């Protein structure tokens, strides 16, 4: 388990990548990296992880990202991919198994015509720490049922079980990170005048990736706690 | 020449895209569809222009684009495609020609971590006219001088003619109509220190496909003025 104690400031550059694997910098809490990381499970990429601290990230982590921000990817060849939603089409394109994003040039714009109906939600997820009594909640909890219903509408025009049909594919992982964190956010009351949504919500928890990645409330409400002191030890809550 | 003319509130919705033809909703001082625009032309993309008043929206544009925006692709089977970047990916995909992002999933990533790069300038140029004195102006000559040293780095790092290699691609494309843009908005001189994007804007108007496009001055002034009025004529400029 120690084994996924992030490195920090004062930490040694890591060596290279050993061919046959991919190495993705993460860390354990941060959303825009379980994409990543989701990808990777479910095209069953060979890979390392490297979690960073980003309360008190290495110096040499600029090196690999020059915005300071994880995900990255790293290859044996020593190339690196950043931004999330980069590096999982990055992941689909490289990478034989399961396509995550469809053939169809018409198809795939619509899963990214999708994402960018989402493209809101994460800076609400943010702005939901702003919040500091019941009145702010309110609000919030509304600004999140606008977004929310953007989704809904998607799905009933569909009707299909996934947001890229009927099979699980690229747009539910780029989207699930914020949906997972909504329960312990006391935002899952917000799903309650999308009920396809809801529906979606519970057969993302039943796919095997989604279910082998995870994070229980208990977990990321430890995290949470820590990262709203600006502490070093957040990253590693639990160890 | 007044077959340019924009489609308004009170507009017949169209018919249908002919066959053989794609359909862009665009606005000829729009930047964002200067993108599509450019990809459709550097393709060789037989195609058909609606021009949309963009302060007096047709109520039926909606039903083309839920947030109302240009660019919007229709075409004869009529699937619509929204967001500038995915119009442009999608045209490349989809049609013949010069390819003109890259097949190889690193290459590709690199063009797109690259257009990362370039995210905030955008709203920066929005934001440019938020300035009404020569304190605001300073400030903002530095904004963009911040944005613009790190894609100077790029063309430090590669030495190569364009973004993407070089040969003309995608990226120069998807970056170039805010560059267009500075010399009239009177910030020729935030590239003064970067020697490469400021040989790169050269390079650019000299691609046939650029110059094809390339809005004068003197009409983008005039489209200019008008816009700040919200006036409903802005969109239709000399006509
Ligand atoms: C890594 C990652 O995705 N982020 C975005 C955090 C968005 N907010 C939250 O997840 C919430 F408040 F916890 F809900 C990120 C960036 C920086 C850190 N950090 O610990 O400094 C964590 C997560
Ligand atoms: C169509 C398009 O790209 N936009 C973005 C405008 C960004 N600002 C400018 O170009 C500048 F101020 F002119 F420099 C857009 C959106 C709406 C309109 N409109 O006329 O309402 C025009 C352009």
């Amino acid at each position: 388990g120690e084994s996924a104690r992030s490195l920090g400031k004062g930490s040694a550059p890591p060596g290279p990548v050993p061919e046959g694997s991919i190495r993705i910098y993460s860390m354990r809490f941060c959303p825009f990296a379980e994409r990543t990381r989701l990808v990777l499970k479910a095209k069953g990429i060979r890979h390392e992880v490297i979690n960073i601290n980003l309360k008190n990230k290495p110096e040499w982590f600029f090196k690999k990202n020059p915005f300071g921000l994880v995900p990255v990817l790293e290859n044996s060849q020593g190339q690196l991919i950043y931004e999330s939603a980069i590096t999982c089409e990055y992941l689909d394109e490289a990478y034989p198994g399961k396509k995550l994003l469809p053939d169809d040039p018409y198809e795939k714009a619509c899963q990214k015509m999708i994402l960018e109906l989402f493209s809101k939600v994460p800076s609400l997820v943010g702005s939901f720490i702003r919040s500091q009594n019941k009145e702010d909640y309110a609000g919030l909890k509304e600004e999140f049922r606008k977004e929310f219903t953007k989704l809904e509408e998607v799905l009933t025009n569909k009707k299909t079980t996934f947001f890229g049909g009927n099979s699980i594919s690229m747009i539910d992982y780029l989207i699930w990170p914020w949906f997972e964190r909504l329960e312990a956010m006391k935002l899952n009351e917000c799903v309650d005048h999308t009920p396809k949504l809801k529906l979606w919500m519970a057969a993302m928890k039943e796919d095997p990736t989604v279910s082998a990645l995870l994070t229980s409330e208990k977990d990321w409400q430890g995290f949470l706690e820590l990262y709203l002191q600006n502490s070093p030890e957040a990253c590693d809550y639990g160890l």
